[PDB]
C-alpha cells in the first residue's frame, strides 16, 4: 500500500516536473522516457498509466500516458495542474486529417480545437468557449520546428468523443474551414490549462488522410513520431 494523492496517480506531490509531456499511450510515455529522458524513473503506474520524470538535456520534464479520450485526458490534467502544481502541459499524438492540402506524415501544431463533447459548453454558462492553446506554447512549438528544419501545419483540430463517426457531412464541414487535425483529446486539454492558470498546447501527427484514405506505414509512423518528439522536447527548453 501507498499513499495515494489523487485516486488516479501514486506520484507523490512533487514527482512531476512543471512540465510534462502527454501522449495517449502510456507505452508510448515509457518509449519517450526510454530514449529521451535522463536521471529518468517512473513516478506512476495506476491503471497502467504510466509516467515518468526526469530531465531533458538538464532541464526537469515528466511524460505520462493520458488514455483515450476528453474524459480520460481530463481526469490525469485536473490532477497535474491542481496536485501536482504543473504549470505546462504540451500533448504529443497521432491525428487524421481532412484538410485537402495537409498529407500523411505533416506535423500539426494545434492553435484551437472544437468539439462534439459538452465539457466547453458546462464551463461557459452553455456558449462556445474555444479551447485555445496558449500563444507562448505554440511558438516555442514552431520555432523549434523551424531551427530543426522541420516543416508544419499551424492551426484548428478537432477532438471528437466517437472514434467510430457515423455523421454525415462531418468532414466536409472540418474541410471547408481548413481544420487541419482530427483527434480525441485536446479540447479537453486547453480550458482545464485556463482554469489553473497555466499553459497547455498540442502537436500531432498525420497517420491517416481520412479522405483520400492515405495511411502511414508502422516505419513512416516511428519517423513522424521521432520528428515530433523532438519538435516538442527543443520547445520545452523555450517553457
Amino acid at each position: 500500500h501507498h499513499h495515494m494523492a489523487t485516486p488516479h496517480n501514486s506520484a507523490k506531490v512533487g514527482d512531476f516536473a512543471e512540465t510534462v509531456l502527454m501522449c495517449g499511450d502510456p507505452l508510448r510515455a515509457k518509449l519517450i522516457a526510454d530514449n529521451y529522458l535522463e536521471n529518468a524513473k517512473q513516478v506512476n503506474s495506476v491503471r497502467g498509466m504510466l509516467g515518468f520524470t526526469g530531465t531533458y538535456k538538464g532541464k526537469p520534464l515528466s511524460v505520462m500516458g493520458h488514455g483515450m479520450g476528453i474524459p480520460s485526458i481530463s481526469i490525469y490534467a485536473e490532477e497535474l495542474y491542481n496536485v501536482y502544481k504543473v504549470k505546462t502541459i504540451i500533448r504529443v499524438g497521432t491525428c487524421g486529417t481532412v484538410d485537402p492540402n495537409v498529407h500523411v506524415r505533416d506535423v500539426c501544431i494545434v492553435t484551437a480545437s472544437g468539439t462534439d463533447s459538452n465539457v466547453n459548453r458546462m464551463r461557459l454558462l452553455g456558449h462556445d468557449f474555444p479551447a485555445t492553446a496558449n500563444f507562448e506554447v505554440v511558438s516555442a512549438l514552431v520555432e523549434s520546428a523551424k531551427a530543426l528544419n522541420i516543416p508544419t501545419q499551424v492551426g484548428k483540430a478537432y477532438s471528437t468523443d466517437i472514434f467510430y463517426s457515423k455523421e454525415q457531412g462531418l468532414n466536409e464541414a472540418l474541410a471547408q474551414y481548413h481544420f487541419i487535425a482530427v483527434e480525441m483529446e485536446s479540447a479537453g486539454l486547453f480550458p482545464i490549462a485556463d482554469y489553473y492558470g497555466a499553459r497547455a498546447g498540442c502537436i500531432c501527427t498525420v497517420s491517416d488522410h481520412i479522405i483520400t484514405h492515405e495511411s502511414a506505414t508502422p516505419e513512416e509512423r516511428q519517423t513522424s513520431f521521432q520528428n515530433m518528439i523532438k519538435i516538442a522536447l527543443e520547445a520545452t527548453l523555450k517553457l
